């Protein structure tokens, strides 16, 4: 006729059409829907709430048996666009959502002459998947997205795949590499789900496996620790009898304590998780306690409290074994008694000074030996940590 | 006829159908709705606002007397799917909500040939239930969800249970165990509610009882306290006459004060609640005050202010009772007077030195005794705390 | 007829019915709406924004002159349920709202045979009312909720009360007592409001008077202050010539300064408000300044700078009035000159030592007197504060 | 007729009425809309985002040429209420909005017999206006709200004023005075806006001028500064040779540095703004640096390093000009040589003591002079600041 | 006819009009849409989320072949306004959005007699574009906005430009210059996009290039660093044997450490980014470590531990090369032996004092030399930094 073809085709197709009925001529034949998903970015990964926010492009197609026409008529039209609200649409959802998707509405769909109906839409998904932070900097996380019909059983709707699963898992075409997380793979799988023995449903589960870039957090956590390790080393270099060594040690301990306290609230959030970063912190913690205890012991040994002479049993071997063995390095009577009083006073003063000499020397030797032992221990621990990092990196 | 069965059945059912009228042939017969709920996860538990955010799967069914047909006709169809907006739907809500549920819309329901109508939907519930944190790490919380019709009375709508209450309370089939909270049970109950003496309503109350995992918070709260207890012990080991003991004690007190101040804002929020964690903090608080007072007293006794000799009454028993009892461990006259001047000066200097000797020894003995007493007290308190934790754990 | 009664009654009532017209046969007769409100909980009280978030159950009724029928017909039906969107509904709002209510939609209302139309709905109200925190822990707050028609004047719609105002103000049936705030009363009042001399409106103002529970904040604010008051007392007990007293005082002052700085941002928010808690803080502030000034003065008096002897005018009464009055407590010539040199040197050394004696004793006496005065002042201030708290509590 | 008048009038008016067409008989005549706005409260002023959140009551009117009727008919009805969605409504918006208004929908409007159509609605406006904080405590801010038609040009719609601009700017009838900001005026203006040379539009710009109450922030910023100024004064009162003066000064500097650091993030947010509060802080900053430098210089001059005698050139005038000028205030030979050894030793010791005497006295005099100079400088600065505050206050 | 023209024109145009069909007489001819965008403000730039929030004014036009009429009829009307929902509207979106735009709805569009249809609307865009902070204060950022049809291919819809691209990039007519960011340019480009080899699409990409104002952050980051550099200088001026130098250095180090820790969380957020501000911080970090090490070494050399005399090999050149070379600056026997005892004691005391003399002088000379070297190094570093800033500024 003289009417435009795209008008009369739509008039013929949409005439006496019911959108509330499943478009099958036989009710015993299920409606097959084929879907696929392409990842766009990882918006957010919240560990304290275990919430994954992501952006996907999702397209699906199915067959409508009431939307067929002869191509020879209506001016050779193979396909056209039809409003979404005027046709039947399956209710495909995800079981893992926790927030309603704030996605825009697409008001048009393709309709072909064979009954093929296709739908494209973006989806902002806020789902909940379990997150493990046992190795927090180097964690690899899998999350599940389960597409299924919320109401219809497997006797009415199953879900298939638009493309082969081999090429779906290795698309990575439009993913945003810049960010905190890096996508590894998206593995699809089909399953039959049934809580009851009564009804059965068909589900398509996508396992999204992603990895976290550790470049920033590793250095941001390791730099101040080794930095104050060096500061502690120059604190050891100090003399023990100055008296400010204890204040220096407690000031450094306060600084690192407040640093770790205000750091440990940000990254750690999982109740069941226990990262080895805490083990590293506890080891450093203990090394600082040993340092403080050694400093206190040396200060107590060096300090003067009118103490007695060094007891010989240790002394006859201690000074000997730290050189070339381990560390290579009438009026006259009254006048005489009167002057003897001052002589005795100065003699006992000199004896006290000599005792202080010997105790100070012993304390210095012990401080040197303990400093050497601590330095060797720190070097060994640093070597172990760096070789563990290397054996991770080489893989 | 030649028309498809699923089309003509829907046309016959939805013809001259009013969705604004209760579907009963007799107005004196109430409409019975049977509901059930399955828990999916505990999204959030806010104590400062007393807000519970949870995710449930809720399904209900009822009977429609205007949606019946003969199975022999319309090609043997026992049941079909009908749009939700084209039929009457009861207004079942929860009295405890504080935020509108951001749940998606399910546009289809099942309709059977006997008038059976079923509805499935997910619900994100943000309700308000009282929370008690008297024993915060080991708290067990019950919350109430009251499903009822907001307008219709018991003469029109009651609520029943789809399944037996015995199997409802022990489902736990799809609950997410990973998280902060662990679900214990969901007990259902039916009640008649009436504020006025005028109208009566039927309500279904679900008591959700859940438990909190204490593994993280307990250690995160107990570790720094005992850690600085050890640091305080090495502070006690110090000599009292060094002069830096008071600075060390006040620095440790400042550190633990700022730590507790910046910790006590996060977890404690309830105005009426008073956890025993505060009691533990106050006991440690007092133990630190006793420690500081003992240190100040020892410093005051040890310090030199040109004080007099130790008064004998205490001295004749104090030094004796701390060994093997408790702690086992002319020109000539002018010259003579001139030299006697220096002799007297040095004699009084030696007397001052001896007095300082004796006072220092007394202070050292007292410091040792108080250190022993403090150590025994700390060990006893630690034993009591650990045995209380054990008697909780064994239950 | 054979048609079901609930169907034909609705068909007769809703036939040729216009929902956009006020349902009055005479346009000169205003439509009377009777409303009432029941409080459920106090969700939030924000002082920095002066925002009150609350939850109410609100029900209203009016008369529709186009919804009447004979009870004898339609099978003895006195009342039924009708969709809300198919009938005229007045636009009753609150003038004080600042956020749109996120309340669910109730799609049904009661309709009686006399034209009685009733509506029930919950309302989450986010309004703005002035808050005064002059006595912040013990504040009693009134807020206003003004229900009125936004467009219709008093010639069309007034608002009445469903129940007597005597029983409305003392309902408190479903209020949640657990929380931060406690409800006292809800007083209703009717008023005529008119900005212009042109149009007049009818308004129903509910004054909600509530009270705040002070059990938590009072102790949480008073505990650390008195705690460090005790710590300051043990700091006073210290000797003045030790040299670490000034460091102790400034460390305590820094601790309380940082504590008050990080506390004063949370609770105080009102610009015009000035709580007496700030007055208490300022008084403690000044007492600490007096303490520091006394410590500095005593240290300056005690310290040795090769100063001269104590000037007699004060000394002849100062030491006397602090005991039993207030505080009860040739070769020979060369040799002689040579030895006289040492004699003079030791004599002047002894004179310096005696001067240091006397100045130290004077400083100790002054320190004791000032410590007694400070202790009496603190005890008096504590007595005044506790008796003020008691005279508030007894009321 | 016997039909109710309010029903038949609405039936006659709404019959064959098109709401999608501008209601003019001649297309060349523009439609005039008269609007006005009344301010209710200032909800929020965000400086870091430059966002103004406010609440207004907005009413407008226009003329509809298809809604006229004879008053003599339909029972003397001059005006009625009509649903908003059934009539044409102009699209008047604000160009400055950044967030969609969360305002409720008013479903009724007045219609008069002359075609007068009136509309009332509340509006929660979240707009963006430039904020200047050059004088942050005493800033007066103007913001612009531009009402205009988003699509229609000036050939179709202009905007006029309901009332005279003289009485609009001085309404202030329902404004909430309690809060942070105080409203000064609302000045209206009419303008023609055109980006292109093609189309022209009519706009109504309201300039809202408001003022900020400075009572809280001024005292909250000035109190701790002067407080620690007093504490610094008592620090100056200390002796210079005690050795704890440097620690006191650095502790006070650390306290004020951390205070200013944790304060400067809250109020200052504008990148281009530079308040004079920063100038005050920098001046105090420098005064503290001068204080620390003076303390270090005095400590260096006073300290003992076995230094030599005070060089006479300064000494002969320095001590003189600070009193009453500025500051008013054989065997015998062996024995003789042997004793001469001790005599020389004690003589050189006495010489060192005398040199220390003189250097200590010089340091004390210099410290007193610098303390006087610093006190005079602080008093002058305080006088200047208080007289600047007074000359602002008197205006 | 006597009917109003604007009514009958709309009746003729909207009669039997289908809004669900593409308005083309021939299905082989694509529909061309011409769009343009004008920037209004940069609302937000979030680096941790890489989110750009902006406000644009967007207008588009196309041709409708079913909306044509003869101008001679309907009273000379060239154009009119038509509701948006009654006509076909293309689905043009942006691929980069992450949040649904909260923009208001414009319910009217222009329709001309030639089929020209125009649409104007504001858009609040929340998109995701990569942000690089390698030079954070002086960063220039490009972001992409890709307008395309979400469903229709290039065989149905392409996108053109309303204006020439030369004048689009340099509009900057209504942009808000006040703020954090400054707009540089908006470059448009047309592209054909196709993931598959199957379908092709037309896209219009706008590259928005903007710049950040560095005036605030630069000074706010450089001021405290140089400030405490000056404080460190006055710390160097101190004597080394006082004993409080180490405490001063560690207090300053603690202050700058806590400052940098609480600053480094705000601005730095990108994982892959590494600003040179961190390099500046690390250089200052190292300079402070060198300062502390020098102070510790000088303190260790100066301190007295009853050490021996200065070993001559260094001493014979060290003191010489730092002046005018680099730094210009019977009874008798018993009595004799008795007195010889005191003579020997005082001789050895004098020898110890002389040794302490020499070691103190050597330490003072070394401290002066290291202070000079450190001052020269700091001056050189400051010169390098200021000349780098100058060579950036001149460009
Ligand atoms: C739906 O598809 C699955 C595999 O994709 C298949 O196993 C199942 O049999 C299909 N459903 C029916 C009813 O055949
Ligand atoms: C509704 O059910 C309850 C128990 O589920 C029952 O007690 C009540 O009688 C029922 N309602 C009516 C009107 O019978
Ligand atoms: C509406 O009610 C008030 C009191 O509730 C009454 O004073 C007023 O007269 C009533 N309105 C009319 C038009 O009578
Ligand atoms: C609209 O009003 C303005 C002043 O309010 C006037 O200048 C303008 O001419 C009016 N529009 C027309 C088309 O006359
Ligand atoms: C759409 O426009 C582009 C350039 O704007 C042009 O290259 C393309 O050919 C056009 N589409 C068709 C179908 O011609």
């Amino acid at each position: 006729t003289t009417q435009p073809a795209l008008l009369r085709l739509s008039d013929h197709l949409l005439a006496n059409y019911k959108k509330g009925v499943r478009p099958v001529r036989d009710w015993r034949k299920p409606t097959t829907v084929s879907i696929d998903v392409i990842m766009y970015a990882i918006l957010n990964v919240d560990e304290k709430n275990q919430v994954l926010t992501t952006y996907i492009w999702y397209r699906q197609y199915w067959t409508d048996e009431f939307l067929q026409w002869t191509p020879e008529d209506f001016d050779n039209v193979t396909k056209l666009s039809i409003p979404t609200d005027s046709i039947w649409v399956p209710d495909i959802l995800i079981n893992e959502f926790v927030d309603v998707g704030k996605s825009p509405n697409i008001p048009y769909v393709y309709v072909h002459h064979r009954g093929e109906v296709q739908n494209y839409k973006p989806l902002q998904l806020v789902t909940a998947c379990s997150l493990d932070i046992y190795n927090f900097p180097f964690d690899v996380q899998n999350c599940s997205l389960t597409f299924t019909s919320w109401l219809h059983t497997i006797q009415d709707i199953n879900i298939t795949l638009w493309r082969s699963p081999e090429e779906v898992r290795s698309d990575k075409s439009i993913f945003i590499n810049q960010g905190e997380w890096e996508l590894l793979e998206v593995f699809p799988q089909f399953k039959e789900f049934s809580i009851d023995i009564s009804n059965s449903y068909a589900e398509m589960k996508f396992y999204v496996i992603i990895r976290r870039r550790p470049l920033f957090y590793a250095v941001s956590l390791l730099l101040p620790s080794i930095f104050l390790m060096v500061v502690d080393i120059v604190g050891f270099c100090l003399p023990p009898d100055s008296g400010e060594r204890v204040s220096f040690k407690i000031t450094l301990l306060l600084g690192y304590s407040v640093f770790l306290i205000i750091v440990s609230d940000t990254l750690p959030a999982t109740a069941i998780g226990t990262p080895l970063i805490g083990v590293y912190f506890v080891v450093c913690m203990a090394l600082l306690v040993i340092s403080l205890a050694e400093t206190i012991f040396i200060v107590r040994l060096v300090h003067k409290q009118d103490l007695q002479r060094p007891v010989p049993d240790w002394l006859r071997h201690l000074v000997l074994d730290r050189i070339a063995w381990i560390l290579c390095l009438l009026a006259v009577r009254g006048l005489l008694q009167e002057l003897s009083s001052i002589r005795h006073f100065l003699e006992k003063r000199d004896e006290m000074r000599e005792v202080a000499r010997d105790w100070l020397r012993v304390g210095y030797v012990l401080d040197r030996l303990l400093f050497r032992i601590y330095l060797l221990a720190v070097l060994a621990y640093s070597i172990t940590l760096v070789t563990l990092w290397s054996i991770w990196h080489y893989s």
